[PDB]
């Protein structure tokens, strides 16, 4: 049968987004994602391939829908928070990048992206405190240094900023 088959698309799909081929995911999941059949890991392996290949409004429906089947759900909180930072939705990502960074706090990226959208969001003193987090992580990381030296910069501590200004600049 078929449905033994549709458990190796399944599988081989899913693998396929997580080491980043992300147009092999998408070819294989749309042959097995159901939406009246709903499967969470297919869900959110197939959505993000979708943010990934350029089909972003498909995609962010699907990291919701399955945000709403999911709620503590890591894995899709991890990939819907760093899509809405890619699309702006700061508001929106920082309540799941925080959950992400409580669970996984040496992923960089999360920490780093939370950062940036404290930062974009004006919450200057939060933000700081996510990117000495980050450069406990990678500490010669330019981009951070760059962001938590703007971020001192808005919020008057000159003082503190300065260093982080001239790293960034020797990392550069």
């Amino acid at each position: 049968n078929d449905d033994i088959r549709q458990v190796y698309y399944r599988d081989k799909g899913i693998s396929h987004a997580k080491a980043g081929r992300y147009s092999q995911a998408v070819m294989l999941l749309e042959q097995v994602y159901d939406a009246d059949a709903f499967d969470v890991d297919v869900a959110l392996h197939l959505g993000i391939a979708y943010v990934k290949t350029g089909a972003v409004d498909r995609g962010t429906e699907l990291l919701e829908r399955s945000l709403a089947d999911a709620p503590d759900n890591v894995k899709v909180a991890t990939v819907l928070g760093l899509t809405y930072v890619q699309v702006q939705k700061y508001d929106l990502a920082v309540p799941l990048l925080i959950k992400v960074a409580e669970a996984n706090p040496i992923n960089f990226n999360v920490r780093f992206r939370l950062g940036v959208a404290l930062k974009n969001l004006g919450r200057f003193d939060e933000a700081i405190d996510s990117f000495k987090i980050a450069l406990g992580l990678r500490p010669n990381e330019g981009k951070v240094h760059r962001a938590i030296a703007f971020s001192y910069e808005q919020m008057g501590r000159h003082e503190e900023a300065l260093p982080h200004f001239k790293k960034a600049n020797e990392l550069d």
